[PDB]
């Protein structure tokens, strides 16, 4: 009751910041998100034991794979907190909440492969799941480990109350289904350049917290240029694997899930911060100003795969 956690001091500070990783020592992310929950909600939000047990399945639901992982899971949700954290009275304690716990959930069970492979692939998630196949599978993991005894977080919620972080928790995880992006953030766009843009809509706070989905879930470009660097590495890993395997089924893989072309990983990149990045961090600091640092930091990795393309490298 009286058991605050605290963090080394480089950490205490280092992770209030938006760039902060979350660093190589495994048995230390558990603490960091618990940290992150304790100061985002209140020691009062989640029993201590029912937080710990619910943060070891999810931990244990997630696979060994390059990219998609528990370090993966952690990240997002530091990138969460640090957008509660600067956007403090915006948001209801259920949001708060079920937020956190969302990055926290929202791949569980990932298998290293695109929505596109297990449709091609035609693995049973994609009969069950037609669209968002992965996206409905990670929420589905989520209410499955909330339904293991001792693991029910949410138990001193009310009937209501409960429902609605489920609800909050649903659409958050969905929205991380990177096809559902470029039409949310379109609509959030011409919301706020003709002043509809009204947080009392419900269906209006659904889109912005659709839009942080995305922008936590990418924040792996707004970290500092080694961390950018080292995680694309991981993240081809994965493509290129699934680019191997769309050859075994008979099928050309796009160039992204093609490690015979390694060598235009830089103009890949631009593409993607051009197409995808940029106009999601713009419209998230347009909506929410303090958010600043994540466009800028955005910005500023671009400047490094430019400078990768002209022979400087940084
Ligand atoms: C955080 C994050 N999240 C996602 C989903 N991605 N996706 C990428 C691939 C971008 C890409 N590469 C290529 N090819 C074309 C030929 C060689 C490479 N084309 N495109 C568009 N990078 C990321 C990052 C950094
Ligand atoms: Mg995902
Ligand atoms: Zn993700």
């Amino acid at each position: 009751g009286l058991m605050q956690f605290t963090l080394p001091v480089r950490l205490c500070k280092e992770i209030e910041l938006f760039h902060f990783d979350i660093g190589p020592f495994e048995n230390m992310w558990p603490g960091i998100f618990v940290y992150m929950v304790h100061r985002s909600c209140g020691t009062s939000c989640f029993e201590l034991e029912k937080l710990c047990r619910f943060i070891m399945s999810v931990k244990k639901n997630y696979r060994r794979v390059p990219y998609h992982n528990w370090k993966h899971a952690v990240t997002v949700a530091h990138c969460m907190y640090a957008i509660l954290q600067n956007n403090h009275t915006l948001f209801t304690d259920l949001e708060r909440k079920g937020l956190l716990i969302a990055c926290l959930c929202h791949d569980l069970d990932h298998r290293g492969f695109s929505n596109s492979y297990l449709q091609k692939f035609d693995h049973p998630l994609a009969a069950l799941y037609s669209t968002s196949t992965m996206e409905q599978h990670h929420f589905s993991q989520t209410v499955s480990i909330l339904q293991l005894e001792g693991h029910n977080i949410f138990s001193t919620l009310s009937s209501s109350e409960y429902e609605q972080v489920l609800e909050i928790i649903r659409k958050a995880i969905i929205a991380t289904d990177l096809a559902l992006y470029f039409g949310n953030r379109k609509q959030l766009e011409e919301m706020y350049q003709t002043g509809s843009l009204n947080l009392n809509n419900q269906s209006h706070r659904d889109r912005v917290i659709g839009l942080m989905m995305t922008a936590c879930d990418l924040c792996s470009v707004t970290k500092l240029w080694p961390v950018t660097k080292l995680t694309a590495n991981d993240i081809y890993a994965e493509f290129w694997a699934e680019g191997d395997e769309m050859k075994k089924l008979g099928i050309q893989p796009i160039p992204m899930m093609d490690r015979d072309k390694k060598d235009e990983v830089p103009q890949g990149q631009l593409g993607f911060y051009n197409a995808v990045a940029i106009p999601c961090y713009t419209t998230l600091t347009q909506i929410l100003p303090p958010t600043e640092p994540l466009l800028k930091a955005c910005r500023d990795n671009l400047s490094q795969w430019e400078k990768v393309i002209r022979g400087e490298e940084t």
